[PDB]
Order: structure tokens, then sequence, then C-alpha cells
């Protein structure tokens, strides 16, 4: 963490009436906290209704969570609209719990999407290669973007990407809204539940996270997106073999859909030395080069 979000400012411009909002289906949810889906009424200027995600605690969050939401608020404030982010259109700090009010994109998680469409993917509605390089560009573009405002994401996964209108991804961030619990992506790592498979060596053995640590989680999302959704370091369960596999330089093979030149950013990510890491800068260039040779 470089910045500290509790002394990032609320402007009372995101200030939004939760009288004028409806709530629907559940769109994720874990112990402590839900994403909803949500109807804002007089949200736009010509008083017609829209969609909305609505990120908000259950009664079962303690301060912690409190605190947490009201930080995160801040941050996602702060770092402003971006298209490759999910934009921010409101709040209700005051008269009751805090809800953090964001668009809705239309298609949900890249995860689950690439799972659906992995059976309807062509190389040259098919999903097809060009859209693959076209969401890491877009992912790399968002991740250099926080990464200006001195954000660590802490956990940059294709489950924590949303797809929208006209193949747009945007980097969310379920957080407290994800079931960490049953989701056998985060593993039991002392007294937290962590995505061991998404860590830098650096931030699972002395809980280090840098610009650099969120890089390496960015080669675990490609391997995820040139999978088409699959699980890393497939058949490998998180034991004492694998901490040892990965200290003494153990890195996963190209995906099957991966062009040679997205597996050479991979092979980059995952350097043990976080100082030989490309920069989420780099990675925009080089994928832009790729794109133009297409
Ligand atoms: C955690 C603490 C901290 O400081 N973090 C920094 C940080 C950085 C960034 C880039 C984003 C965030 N926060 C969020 O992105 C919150 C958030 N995450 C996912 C959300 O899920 C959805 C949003 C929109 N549409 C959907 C659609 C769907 O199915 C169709 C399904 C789900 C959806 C909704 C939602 O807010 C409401 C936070």
């Amino acid at each position: 963490s470089y910045i500290d979000p509790t002394q990032l400012p609320y402007d009372h411009k995101w200030e939004f009436p939760r009288n004028r909002l409806s709530f629907g289906k559940t769109l994720g949810a874990g112990a402590f906290g839900k994403v909803v889906e949500a109807t804002a009424q007089g949200l736009i200027k010509s008083d017609a209704a829209m969609t909305v995600a609505v990120k908000m605690l259950k009664p079962s969050a303690h301060s912690t969570e409190r605190e947490a939401l009201m930080s995160e608020l801040k941050v996602l404030s702060y770092l402003g609209n971006h298209e490759n982010i999910v934009n921010l259109l409101g709040a209700c700090t005051h008269g009751g719990p805090t809800l953090v009010i964001t668009e809705y994109c239309c298609y949900g998680d890249l995860l689950n999407f690439l799972r659906r469409k992995r059976d309807e993917f062509v190389p040259y509605d098919f999903l097809t290669l060009e859209h693959l390089l076209s969401f890491s560009y877009q992912v790399a573009k968002g991740m250099a973007f926080l990464a200006s405002k001195n954000c660590i994401h802490r956990d940059l996964a294709a489950r924590n990407i949303l797809l929208t209108h006209g193949n747009i991804t945007k980097i969310c961030d379920f957080g407290l809204a994800r079931d960490i619990k049953n989701d056998s992506n985060y593993v039991d790592k002392g007294n937290a539940r962590l995505p061991v498979k998404w860590m830098a060596p650096e931030s699972i053995f002395n809980s280090v996270y840098t610009f650099e640590s969120d890089v390496w989680s960015y080669g675990i999302f490609l391997w995820e997106l040139f999978s088409l959704g699959s699980s890393p370091y497939p058949g490998m369960p998180v034991d004492s073999k694998f901490y040892k596999m990965i200290k003494e330089g153990f890195r996963m093979s190209s995906p099957e859909y991966a062009p040679a030149e997205m597996y050479d950013i991979m092979k980059t990510c995952w350097d043990a030395d976080p100082d030989k890491r490309p920069t989420f800068k780099q990675i925009v260039q080089d994928i832009e080069k790729q794109i133009s040779e297409s």
C-alpha cells in the first residue's frame, strides 16, 4: 500500500438519495458483503431510471468491513472515471449503511464469460484471438492507470474483471462481495484466505504488495485469458510442494491459445526479481505493437 485510503477525501457530489434505489437480484455475495442489481431513479438528468450495481455490507459485517467499504468508496472516488475501470456513479453515506453505486456491466465477470464462450471459440457472436488480445490490452491499460494513481489492486484475476458493451473490459474488486470460504481459488494461509496461485513470491512469503506484485498477477490473468478460463497450475494443489516449486523457479507452460508474444509477457511478469518484471505501461506498449501487426 502506497496511499492511505482513510486520508483520501469524500466528495459529497457523489451523494445519492437511497429512497431512489429499487434493489433487485444479487450479482455476488460473500460473508460480509454483496453486489446487488438496482434501478436508480433521477440519477439521469431527464429523470429516466437506470440499472446500476450496488455494493453494500450484510448485517453480519463488523467495524473492519465498515471501514474497508468507506476506504473503497474514497479510492473509487479518488481514481475518477477511466474506461477500463468500473465507473462510480454515486454513493449513500448518510441515512444508513454505505452503498457504493457503480455502472452495470452487461456480461458480468470475465472468468464466467470465458468459460461460457470456451466451446464457441475460433482463433481466426463467436469469441476470437482478436477479442482476447483486446481484453489483455484493456486490462494492462486499466492497470497502468491504477499504478499511475499509486493504487495496488492486490487481487488481479479474470474474476475481478467485468465485461460490458463493445467488448470493453473493466477492472473491479468484488472483495467482501465474494464467498472466498467456498471459492477453491482462495487457499487457507495463516489467519487469511488468499488467492495463492495469482500471488507473487514476495506477497506469499513476505506479505509485500507492490506495483511489481500486481504485474505478477497480470501474468496469471493472461494465462487464464488464453486458457479460456482455466484455473492456474492445473492439477497442482497449494501445498508445501507448491511453494517449494515456485521458489525454485517453476512456472506454467503456455495456455493452449496464447500467441508466443503473449507467453513472453507472462514469463517476464513471473520473473522472481520484481525489478526484472515489466511495468504495466511497457506491457500496454508491447501489446499495442502486437495488435498493429495483426
Ligand atoms: C477493496 C478495497 C479497495 O480500496 N479497492 C480498490 C478498488 C479498485 C477498483 C478498480 C475497483 C474497486 N471496487 C469495485 O469495483 C466494487 C465492485 N466490484 C464489482 C461489482 O460487480 C459488478 C459491477 C457492475 N456490473 C456487474 C454485473 C454483474 O453481472 C451482470 C456482476 C457484477 C457486477 C460492483 C462493484 O461496486 C458496486 C475497488
